[PDB]
């Protein structure tokens, strides 16, 4: 009927022009900040009662809290679409949305290159324990206590969750001379394996020299790598995570670093970020970044544009471009 609106939660950094352009189709509304309590008050107040679609992002969670069952339950009945900026969306309760008649899109295949770039950066950092020489040169110590690292050449990269990101990690890692193995719940068809060898979960733990993971976070993949799994890995394994930190029992990871079971880690993500377990943060043999995977100009703008294109498709045609696989 008349009077459709779109609501922006949080900020749009790179694609403001594309957002403003949607005003030819709908009334543009914004919730740039304010907290969950105030967001819920706005919902109950009727002011969003014409909103058919919502743009939100992983970062914008700080302004509303997650789009969990409770928040979805408060959304006005008008809402038909939530277009999310991020390849991960573990802060949206997808089934609650389905029940409320809301379709969700995310941003898959825009994050792949940048995240993989950071995964390989982290892997080489971890294999060289590069925080030591990075710190030493700046301190005027030259090498300082730098120790010899290991070459990735001839070594096995194991990938738990071979998907778009994993394939781009594998492509890079092969150029470094690595052999690639992976485990998904189901073997991928040959073009999607793109050269990698399928193995069981236990075999992935046993055979990886560098172990990396790309899983969606959920109640069952939380701590999928815990004490038991670390104990199955090779002595001297290096672990890389650019996915979600809570996939690993970080306290168990710290104990495994401490015993020498794990030689090093290359992390971009953490179980309670922005907090990092102290024994992890304080370990100069670890290679650690503060979740910078997609923090580039080209990737961030591509991610925004994908969300806005989903929105425009939803409004004009009543369909999404990248609807989440749960609903599809």
């Amino acid at each position: 009927m008349p009077s459709q609106a779109a609501l922006l939660i949080g900020d749009i950094v790179h694609a403001r022009a594309e957002w403003e352009a949607l005003s030819s189709l709908v009334t543009l509304k914004e919730f740039p900040e304010g907290g969950r309590e105030k967001f819920l008050e706005n919902c109950k107040s009727g002011q969003y009662d014409d909103v058919i679609a919502i743009y939100r992002s992983n970062i914008s969670t700080k302004h509303t809290g997650p789009f969990d069952r409770e928040l979805i339950s408060a959304l006005p009945k008008s809402v038909k679409y939530i277009c999310h900026n991020g390849a991960g969306y573990d802060n949206i309760d997808v089934d609650a949305a389905t029940e409320a008649g809301i379709a969700i899109s995310s941003t898959p295949i825009a994050v792949n290159n940048a995240t993989a770039d950071v995964a390989i950066f982290l892997m080489i950092g971890a294999l060289r324990q590069a925080y030591v020489p990075i710190t030493a040169i700046r301190a005027g110590e030259w090498h300082g206590k730098t120790t010899l690292g290991h070459d990735p050449n001839g070594k096995t990269l194991g990938i738990l969750g071979m998907g778009g990101i994993g394939r781009e990690v594998a492509r890079r890692a092969r150029a470094f001379g690595m052999n690639i193995i992976y485990h998904n719940r189901n073997k991928l068809p040959p073009e999607l394996e793109d050269g990698a060898k399928y193995v069981s979960f236990d075999e992935l733990l046993a055979q990886s020299d560098v172990f990396s993971l790309n899983l969606a976070l959920n109640a069952s993949t939380r701590h999928i790598i815990g004490e038991k799994e670390l104990a199955k890995m090779k002595d001297g394994v290096v672990i890389v995570n650019t996915a979600r930190g809570a996939l690993i029992d970080e306290k168990a990871l710290v104990r495994a670093l401490e015993s020498g079971k794990v030689a090093s880690v290359g992390l971009d993500v953490y179980e309670n970020e922005p907090q990092v377990e102290p024994g992890l943060l304080n370990n100069p043999r670890a290679m650690l970044l503060p979740h910078i995977g997609t923090m580039t100009y080209e990737t961030q703008k591509e991610m925004e544009l994908l969300v806005l294109n989903n929105l425009r498709s939803a409004i004009e045609k009543g369909e999404l471009l990248t609807q989440v696989p749960e609903q599809k």
